[PDB]
C-alpha cells in the first residue's frame, strides 16, 4: 500500500485526484464533509468553520433554498483558501444526452463550481460519455457509484463489477468510486464511502452507518463522507476533528 | 386488454393514474411530450401549441437557464387548459433522507408542481420511501425506473424484477414504470417509454430508438415519450400528430 502522497504521484493519477491527495497529506485529513443543509449561509459558515478539517466538501446543490452562482463564487474562495474539493453529489443517472446538459447548463451549471461529480452506471457507459464532453474541458472528474449504503441497495454483485470496468474504462475522466469498500485494485481510484458514523445505527429511511475504523481500516477505503454524524453535533469542530483522527488513525494503520 | 378509459376505473387505481387514464381516453393521445429545451419561452410556446395533442408534458426543470416558479405557474395553467399531466424527470436517486428534500425543496420546489416524478430503484426501497412522505399529502405519483433505453443500461433481469416488486409494495404512490415493454401484468400500473422514434437510429451518447408501433404495439407499453423526434423537427405540431396517431391506433390494434 502506498500513501495518500505516493499515489499523488503515480503516472497514470487524474489531475484532480493528484490535487486531492497532495491535500490529503498535507493536512492529515481524509474526511468529506456532507453539507446537507438548506440555507447558503449555512453551507459558507460550515465550509469556513470546518474547512481545515476536511480534504473536500460534498454538497446537494439542488437543497439550497437560496441558490444563486454567487453562493458557489463565494464556497470555489473558501475552498480555495483552506484547500478542499468541492463534490457535487448530483448522482447523475440519465441517458448521456440529457446529463450532458444537466451537469453544464440550467440554473446551477455544476461543471463551473464542482471540482468532482458522481454518477450512477445504470443507464450505461453513456451516462459517463456524456458528463466527459462536459468534464474534460473543465479539467474536471467523476465518481462512479458502485455500492450504496443504503438498505436494499442493488448495486451489489455484477453491477458493482460493471461499475468497476467502466470507471477503467473512461479513467481519463473517472478518478474512483462511491463505495462501501475498496472494489478496485488499482492505486490510482479513489474510494470514498458515505453511511458513516462512530456508533452503530441509521435513520428511518433506509440509512445504514459503519465507522470510520470499519470503513477506511477494515474495508479499505480512502475517505470517509459524513453528514449528520457531523451537523446535527453540538459542536461541529470537535465533531469534525474526531471524524478526521478517526479516519486518518485508520488509514496510517492499513499503511503499517 | 382494457381500454385507457375502463382502467381509469380500476378498483386499485391511483387518482393521477386515473386522471391520466381519463384524459388519455377523452383526447386520443398517449404521447408524452419530452419538452427538451433550455428556454422558458421554447418549454411554454411547445406547451400551449402541442397541449391537445398530448396526455403528458415531461420536463427537465435542471435544463432550464430561466426557470423560476412563475414559468411553473404559467405551465400548470396550460396543464389545466389543455389537459395533460406535468412529469418531472428528475430520476431520484439517492439515499431516502436525501431525495425528500430534492423532491420538496431547494429552487425547483418539484413536488409544488409535478403530477408525476420518476426514481430509480438502485437505492432500495428508502428512495420511494422518501418521495412518498412528501408526495402522499399531496396526491402526486412516482413512475420506478425497471428498464432504460441506453446502450449499456444495467436495469435488466433481476434488477428489473426489484422494481416491479417495490412498485407493488408501494402502490399508494408508484402508478407505474418508466420501461421498454410492458413488465407489470397488473392493470393498474401505467408503462412509459422513452428511446422512441418514427425512425430507426439512437444517437452518439447511447440512446437507441424503437418506433411507436414496436413500442405500444408489440412491446405492451402505454404511453410514448417523445423528445428529439418532435423537438428537433421545423414543424413541431406537425411531428406531436404524427406520433400521437402512430402511439393511439397502435394501442388500438392492441385492444382488437
Ligand atoms: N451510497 C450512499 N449513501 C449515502 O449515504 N449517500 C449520501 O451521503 C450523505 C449521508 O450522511 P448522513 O447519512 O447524514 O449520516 C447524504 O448527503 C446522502 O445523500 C450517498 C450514497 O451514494
Ligand atoms: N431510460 C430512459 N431513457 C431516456 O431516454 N429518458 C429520457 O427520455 C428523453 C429521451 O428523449 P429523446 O427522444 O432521446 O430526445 C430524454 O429527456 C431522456 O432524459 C429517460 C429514461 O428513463
Amino acid at each position: 500500500e502506498l500513501s495518500f502522497g505516493a499515489r499523488a504521484e503515480l503516472p497514470r493519477i487524474h489531475p484532480v485526484a493528484s490535487k486531492l491527495l497532495r491535500l490529503m497529506q498535507k493536512k492529515e485529513t481524509n474526511l468529506c464533509l456532507s453539507a446537507d443543509v438548506s440555507l447558503a449561509r449555512e453551507l459558507l459558515q460550515l465550509a469556513d468553520a470546518l474547512g481545515p478539517s476536511i480534504c473536500m466538501l460534498k454538497t446537494h446543490v439542488d437543497i439550497l433554498n437560496d441558490f444563486t452562482l454567487d453562493v458557489m463564487k463565494e464556497l470555489i474562495t473558501l475552498a480555495k483558501c483552506h484547500e478542499f474539493l468541492i463534490f457535487e453529489d448530483r448522482k447523475f443517472a440519465d441517458i448521456g444526452n440529457t446529463v450532458k446538459k444537466q451537469y453544464e447548463g440550467g440554473i446551477f451549471k455544476i461543471a463551473s463550481w464542482a471540482d468532482l461529480v458522481n454518477a450512477h452506471v445504470v443507464p450505461g457507459s453513456g451516462v459517463v460519455k456524456g458528463l466527459q464532453e462536459v468534464g474534460l474541458p473543465l479539467h474536471r472528474g467523476c465518481l462512479l457509484i458502485a455500492e450504496m449504503s443504503s438498505t436494499g441497495s442493488l448495486a451489489t454483485g455484477d453491477y458493482t463489477r460493471a461499475a468497476v470496468r467502466m470507471a477503467e474504462e473512461h479513467s481519463e475522466f473517472v478518478v474512483g468510486f462511491i463505495s462501501g469498500s475498496r472494489v478496485s485494485m488499482k492505486p490510482e481510484f479513489l474510494h470514498l464511502t458515505p453511511g458513516v458514523q462512530l456508533e452503530a445505527g441509521g435513520d428511518n429511511l433506509g440509512q445504514q452507518y459503519n465507522s470510520p475504523q470499519e470503513v477506511i481500516g477494515k474495508r479499505g477505503s480512502d475517505i470517509i463522507i459524513v453528514g449528520r454524524g457531523i451537523i446535527s453535533a453540538a459542536d461541529r469542530l470537535e465533531a469534525a476533528e474526531m471524524y478526521r483522527k478517526a479516519a486518518w488513525e485508520a488509514y496510517l494503520s492499513r499503511l503499517g
